[PDB]
């Protein structure tokens, strides 16, 4: 318990939080000199800013946001100043853009969001970035919305449940508690996001891939949902030593069975081979060593 590691995540009812919490517990149980804890946050942007500032040693973040940060481009949060202090540890699972709408709000498509009260994501979230890009693909801006609300997942579904919001965006792994919870109490529907419309701007944002949310994933949503997704990644500060990261990797990913128990998305989508597939930023030296020894690299 000599070296402290705080892992930035997201809303407590998202997927980043339980994954980070599980990862922290697993590394702590390994007794390798690391004392880890997860911290709820606004998401990808907030997490990357925290790692750069030296506040967090690790964090979960979307591959697209990590790329923009490392390159100092593409989104207002990082344009003009690259964040070269972040390194990738592993690609984890697909993060799907969920566009949730109350059935009584007159919303069947993204275009219908015009004049509506929409939760666009949390402050410092990756979700907000995707929402802004997707809305533009449909000819809209936050100003065209009735209200552009930035709150946590728990606050967001509360607004939806009390009818103070009409729709909500959430770039998150399938099965997020926040969405499951909302589906059980409120009549909701998932709005589609056309990949082709997105493809029209794929040159600016190349990380989107087509993704179908299986019918029955959430209560009351029995039809499949055609949308888009990016990739969740575990990242770390370049400042962490190779030895520390290497020990961490063996304690967390070295125990694959234990790791997959952390969340259904890991059991369903995680694999060491895919963990190093199409990474947007450089792997941390400690992770490279782990993957080389595992035969993955
Ligand atoms: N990818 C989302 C967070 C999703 C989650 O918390 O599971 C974001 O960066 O805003």
């Amino acid at each position: 318990a000599q070296e402290f590691i705080t892992i930035g995540s997201g809303s407590t009812t998202g997927v980043y939080f339980p994954v980070a919490t599980g990862i922290a517990k697993l590394v702590n149980d390994a007794n390798v000199g690391i004392r880890a804890n997860a911290r709820s946050t606004g998401g990808s942007v907030a997490n990357i800013n925290a790692i750069n500032a030296g506040e967090f040693e690790m964090a979960l973040a979307q591959n697209d946001i990590a790329y923009y940060a490392y390159q100092g481009c593409c989104i207002p949060a990082f344009e003009g100043k690259p964040v070269k202090t972040i390194r990738a540890l592993a690609a984890l699972y697909p993060e799907v853009v969920h566009v949730v709408a109350r059935k009584d709000a007159g919303i069947r498509t993204v275009a219908d969001l015009k004049g509506k009260r929409v939760v666009v994501g949390d402050v410092g979230s990756g979700t907000e970035q995707n929402a802004r890009q997707i809305l533009e693909a449909y000819g809209l801006t936050f100003d065209d919305l009735g209200q552009a609300i930035r709150v946590s997942a728990s606050q967001g579904i509360q607004l939806m449940q009390d009818k103070r919001a009409d729709a909500l965006f959430y770039t998150v792994g399938l099965g997020a508690s926040a969405i499951q919870q909302l589906a059980l109490t409120t009549p909701i529907a998932l709005v589609a996001v056309d990949l082709n419309r997105i493809q029209a701007i794929a040159k600016k944002y190349p990380f989107y891939v087509g993704f179908n949310i299986p019918g029955g994933t959430y209560k009351g949503v029995d039809v499949t949902t055609p949308t888009v997704a990016v990739q969740a990644m575990l990242i770390a500060s370049e400042r962490l030593s190779e030895e520390t990261v290497y020990k961490f990797m063996k304690a967390v990913f070295g125990n694959l069975e234990a790791f997959k128990k952390i969340h259904p998305n890991l059991e369903r989508f995680f694999g060491l081979e895919k963990a190093v597939k199409g990474l947007p930023i450089p792997l941390h030296p400690g992770a490279e060593r782990f993957y080389k020894e595992a035969g993955v690299l």
